[PDB]
């Protein structure tokens, strides 16, 4: 039986959430894709889902996958971005979902995209627990003093509404899937500029794990048979603002 870590999310639970009143039962987009993929393997993969997080805020996704390296988890199933400090310690599947960072802002301010954000010195929101914090600090050399962690779409909206002068932010940098859910309930805001990274989401296993290989073939079959799109439509259909 594999001990599979699953992020205990407090927000954007469409992706993955613990079933209320349970410790080990989960649902969501990421769970349905993992189940559908495992069901295409020619061998059984018995799993027990183990929540990772304190239940009060979204967990550190990098710390979650580090639990594979110490042997606490046999793998991690969730909305986990396939980024370099993680691929060097664990093996991911190929992406089952596309992702990448975008800039969210009000229209009609100096923030037109990531370059105008880096040229300026305004506070920038990011999602609690996300790789985006390290990406902004290390890849783009944004001062840690500008970076404001936000835990929920209500927190995103309050920070954007308040803006830099009232303890909020000029813009939020986060992965497109979260941002599309956010904007569908918060149309006063928009993506400005282009998606400027492109790491997808994968399932994570120990280095050299054949599961990371075999499940990428299963992903091909879900993509071809229309099940990846059907599971997307089940959980993530949203009301466009435009
Ligand atoms: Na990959």
């Amino acid at each position: 039986e594999l001990k599979i870590g699953v992020p205990l999310r407090v927000s954007y639970k469409e992706f993955v959430s613990q079933i209320r009143g349970t410790e080990n039962m989960f649902k969501g987009f990421c769970i349905d894709v993992f189940t559908a993929a495992v069901n295409l393997l020619p061998y059984a993969v018995p799993v027990k889902f183990i929540p990772y997080g304190n239940g009060k805020e979204n967990p550190s996704y990098t710390h979650m996958v580090e639990m594979i390296t110490t042997g606490n988890f046999d793998g991690v199933v969730g909305d986990v971005a396939i980024v370099t400090n993680r691929t060097k310690i664990v093996d991911f599947t190929q992406p089952y979902a596309a992702s990448g960072l975008v800039v969210v802002a009000p229209g009609g301010t100096p923030i037109k995209g990531i370059e105008s954000l880096r040229e300026r010195d305004d506070p920038i929101g990011y999602q609690v627990g996300s790789f985006a914090e390290s990406y902004l600090r290390n890849e783009l050399n944004i001062s840690e003093s500008r970076l404001v962690p936000l835990g929920t779409p209500e927190a995103y909206a309050k920070a954007l509404k308040d803006g830099p002068s009232k303890g909020g932010v000029a813009a939020i940098v986060d992965e497109r899937p979260y941002v599309e859910l956010f904007l569908s309930s918060n149309c006063a805001y928009r993506i400005v500029g282009q998606e400027f990274t492109k790491s997808g989401w994968g399932f994570a296993f120990p280095r050299d794990s054949p599961l990371a290989i075999d499940l990428s073939t299963a992903i091909l079959e879900l993509a071809e048979n229309g099940d990846l799109q059907r599971i997307h439509d089940k959980w993530l259909m949203k009301n466009a603002c435009t």
